[PDB]
């Protein structure tokens, strides 16, 4: 799963790909790591859409810019636009988010 | 898509005709038991060289004795009919490393 580094990249990915889902995470933040295994697994069969993740700090300027409160948050982008988001590290509502795209 | 295995003939048949099995020994009154099922059932999605099934370890209550089951949830892995590995607990990390070392 592409653990995205800059604005350039975000953005860049954001806008040529019509499904993308963004895992906002932290080194920092238990239930972030306790999520990304599975997270890294729904990437592997969901094929339809693009899995990528954000470091919160690494990134600050993409965390500040989507208005990021809560720890993780999973955003998805339909087109270059942000169209659902989903907060907390829970694993059924994840799925069901990813399902609702593909 | 994960097999409830429903009789003690069943487990029985499915760890005989299948050269690897995981088992997710679960019961509906425990909470980390269905906190997991979630990405075991995504696991058996994309982990296709092994067949996932679940047993409730009170509705076979044959099975959970025979296989010494003592926490919840337990998983085992059967290779060519024989117990070969187990984990004790609900960690998604863990349960990924226990099947990632068989698919």
């Amino acid at each position: 799963v592409k653990i995205v580094t800059s604005q350039a990249e975000f953005d860049s990915i954001i806008s040529q790909n019509e499904l993308v889902i963004v895992d906002f995470f932290a080194e920092w933040c238990g239930p972030c790591k306790r999520i990304a295994p599975f997270y890294e697994e729904c990437s592997k069969t969901y094929t339809k859409m693009v899995f990528i993740k954000v470091d919160v700090d690494e990134v600050s300027e993409v965390t500040e810019k989507e208005n990021i409160t809560s720890m993780p948050t999973f955003k998805v982008y339909k087109n270059g636009s942000s169209v659902d988001t989903l907060l907390g590290a829970n694993d059924s509502a994840l799925k069901q988010l990813i399902e609702k795209y593909a």
